[PDB]
Parts: C-alpha cells; sequence; structure tokens
C-alpha cells in the first residue's frame, strides 16, 4: 500500500503495522542543512511504539518509545554519519514479532526490541527544518514481497 | 530517482528522459469524482513530446504531442473505463526510441509513435480537481531494472 | 512462473508467451570459452517464432524465424561483444504485440518484428558448449510486474 | 548473485554469507511424494551453522547446527503442514546477526539464535527424493535489495 507521508502530520494504515510487515519509506531530497527529523509508530491508542529521532547536530540517530501519557524511557543510539545516501535517502522499517529492524542506506541494520506490545495503527512525520522532502513516500507491506535478483 | 510530482506543477529530471527510461508513476488514491487530469512529458524547449490526458467525463483517454508554440496534432484515443486501480493507481511509460509504452494497472499496453524527436527534460501534472493524489510518487529508470520473481 | 531451462533441451509453459508477457532469462555464469548458444521461442506447431543465436565467433547475435519445416528469413544482428555481464550474463524477451523487445546486459534494446502471428508454448536451448549456465534460470510473467525503486 | 544448487551436492559462495546477506531459494516444482529434504549453511571448515530438514514423513520443518566433527545439539521443530506453495516453492533465509530468519511460503517467518558464530561459505543440498527441483534457484545478496510496491 502506498502513502504520502507529509511532514508533521502523519498517515492512518489501512491495515495494523504488525509482526511480517514492511514499511519502505523513501525521500526525494536529502537537505543537507536540515535540524533533528522525527518519525513515530503509533498504536490505535497513540502510544508511540517506535519514536526514530534524526538528529544531525548531534549526529545520531536515537530510537526510543513512550505511552500516550507516559515518561521516555532509556534512549538507543547509533551514529548518523554515513547512514542517509542522497539525494534519495530512505528508512526501512521491519516488524520481527519480538523486535524492529530499521535499515536506513549505508551500515549495518539497527535491531530495537519491542517496548510497548501492541501494533500500529498510523506512522508520524515531525520536523521544523527536515533533512528529507515533505511528503515521504511509503509504501507498506503485509509481509515481504518477492525480492529482484538485486 | 524518486521525484515527487504536485498537481498543477512539474519536476526537472535530473538526466533525460530516452529510450530505454522507464518512469512508474503512482497515486497514493484514486478520486472518483475527479475531472480530467493530465501528465506531460517535455523537452528543454518545452515542447509536449507526450500527452495523456484522462478525461472520465468524456470517458477516455487522450494521447497527443505539439511545440511549445504550436497546434495540437491528431489525437489517438481509449477507453478510460477498466485501467485504474483503486487506491494505488499507476500510469507507467517506457521509451522504446521510436514509440512510447503506456501501461495502466488494467488492460493491454498502449503504445504511441513519437512525434517530436527530442528527449524530455521534465514531466508535468495538471488537473482542476485530479483523479489522483498530489503529489504523485514518480520512479524514473534509465533502464528497465531487474526484476522479482512476481 | 519459474522454469529450470537445460542446455539442449526445453521447458512447456503453463501459459502462452504472447503480448505483455516477460521472460526473465538469466545464468549462473558466463563460460568466456564456450560457442555459439541459442534460444528458441516456439509455438505448439513447432514453429520458431524468435530464433536467438549467440555466436561469440562471428561477435554477433542474430535474430531470426522460420516455421517447422520451413526455411530461415532474412537475418537481423547487432554486435556481441559488450553485451553480456559476468558471471550472471541474462537475456529479457517481452512480447510487444507486433515485435519482440530482447535485452541483454549492457547496450540498448533490440526489436525484432514479429514474423509468425503466433504465440509461443515452449522456449528452447541448444549448444554444444554454451556460454551459459545449464540450465538457465527462467521466470516469465504474463505481464510487467511491479518494479523497485531501483 | 545466481547459484544454481544441485541436489546432493553444493555451492560455493562469493562471498562469505554473513549479517545482513539474504538467500532467496526458489524451486521450478514441488514433488509432493517426496521425502526428507535438506539445506545446510557451511561455514569454510565445514562447520553446519544452520540445518533445515524439511520432512513430510514426520510432518514437521526440523532446524539445528552442528561442529564438522561434532554430534547435533538440541532440535527445534515447527510443522511442515501450510508452509510450501506449489507449483514454485520457495525458503528465503536472513541473517540477521545474532539469529537467522526463515520464511516460507505461508505463515509467519521462523527465528533461529545462531549457535556456531563463524559466517557460511557454502550452502548444501541434499535429499534422496527432493520435494523439489533440481537444481534449485538461489539469488544471494550481501544486504536486503530495493522493493517493489507489490
Amino acid at each position: 500500500m502506498l502513502y504520502h507521508l507529509f511532514v508533521n502530520n502523519q498517515v492512518k494504515l489501512q491495515n495494523d503495522f504488525k509482526p511480517e510487515s514492511v514499511a519502505a519509506i523513501r525521500s526525494s531530497a536529502f537537505n543537507s542543512k536540515g535540524g533533528t527529523t522525527v518519525f513515530n509508530f503509533l498504536s490505535a491508542g497513540e502510544n508511540i511504539l517506535l519514536h526514530i529521532s534524526i538528529r544531525p547536530g548531534e549526529n545520531v540517530i536515537v530510537f526510543n518509545s513512550r505511552l500516550k501519557n507516559g515518561a521516555w524511557g532509556p534512549e538507543e543510539r547509533i551514529p548518523y554519519a554515513e547512514k542517509f545516501r542522497p539525494p534519495n535517502p530512505s528508512i526501512t522499517v521491519i516488524d520481527h514479532g519480538d523486535r524492529f529492524q530499521i535499515r536506513f542506506d549505508y551500515g549495518t541494520s539497527i535491531y530495537y526490541n519491542k517496548r510497548i506490545k501492541e501494533n500500529a495503527a498510523a506512522i508520524a512525520y515531525n520536523a521544523e527544518n527536515s533533512l528529507f522532502s515533505s511528503p515521504v513516500t511509503v509504501d507498506v507491506h503485509g509481509l515481504l514481497p518477492p525480492l529482484p535478483p538485486a
């Protein structure tokens, strides 16, 4: 399913993002002078199951989770540099049941253990000066689709 | 190369759309009550190499070409019905040297012989009440990419 | 549909190879010291609709057609050099109704006007010392499948 | 990279199968009356990193590991039923660092924690009366390739 996720907005998924689900987020640009850029996978109750905070200024990408009216938990990090490939940077999130796999354009995948056992119903995108285009292209699959030879 | 083509606007191509090139246009939605929706492949001099005019009101899809300061040439029509697949209808245009191949979601491919021998430097999208989303996701290839088993 | 086409043998297609059909033939190797290698798309009546003769010794790739008990017609050619990419060379054939599009790994596509208006029921592979592996992987589609970003 | 893995034989990988790697194994057929069919991912020292034992007779699929000159470790079983889709059943193995992801044609992915920390240098295929074709088409990726919209 194709969605157009606009900055400081969200998209309601036709189906729950759950184990086996894949979200292929692609940007039509890379604004090298952009600031903190966030992608959140939300549950129906608006609990932030997966928070992805790309912070060029801090040269790090933070992953976290929190209930709608709860406190952020400990942050998990990975360096920002050499993760995105301009001019079409991307983020791919896959639900593996007990954890999330997040792949950017370079480097190895990041694995984040689920903290809030609930499926996602929407995906949000926030930024005051996004590193990416608005909107970003998002193809969501219920399962890994067939793969081309390369 | 991924581009986001907004309605009543256009995108300048990083490279010339020429033989072997492929443009996969995908809409995040289908607006059943939409009106005439157009897609133009323009050369650097603004000549309309390929005019795709979807007319639900006339229940037809029209193809044509014309120079920047010239009149339209003869029209080529095909049925509008049974072409687009909601909620993510699509259009795929391939340059085969002497002609363009246009594929929709249903039916056999449509072939339009080239009338203006120039490569396209841009793609335009116009509509007062677009049948499709704005923007539309557009992936342009320099050549057919590797194919998945399905 | 996936098939394993062995050298000096053939595969009977589950469905007729016809307009919109795509055959993605891939080899698991490139034997640089191989000789003339042939791929034929046959009709039920065993008429050779498309004959693809790769001749390294003559540095050319010949395309032709002939009825089961008929004579070969005029040959159409294209240089052999810089067409295949080792170690996994490929050939992609697409039926466009009035002609065939044949793409290798490099260079522009080759277009061959149909001479025998009939659909194909089988694909044959012949060679005494094939440039390719035995068998070759062959995925046949009833129509162009969705395309990955690249 | 495309390989053709013949039954009761193996293929040496051009590169190490390691984290991020993906092996898409596809059979050109399904032999309903076939017997126990095995796929092994072996390290350079011939240690069996991942043993995939499909047992229709026991109606189960077994996963295990062992050193070249060692005994088998504890077995992990899953149902055989509702896994493979004829006529072209498939198996997809992805290396996620600390574990392997194994996907068949139906059902959710199976995860097998790594037991031997070595990368695989080869893939073996054994069976007296294989459930699958011989050879099997195998596409090995160094990382997840771009995904088609479907």
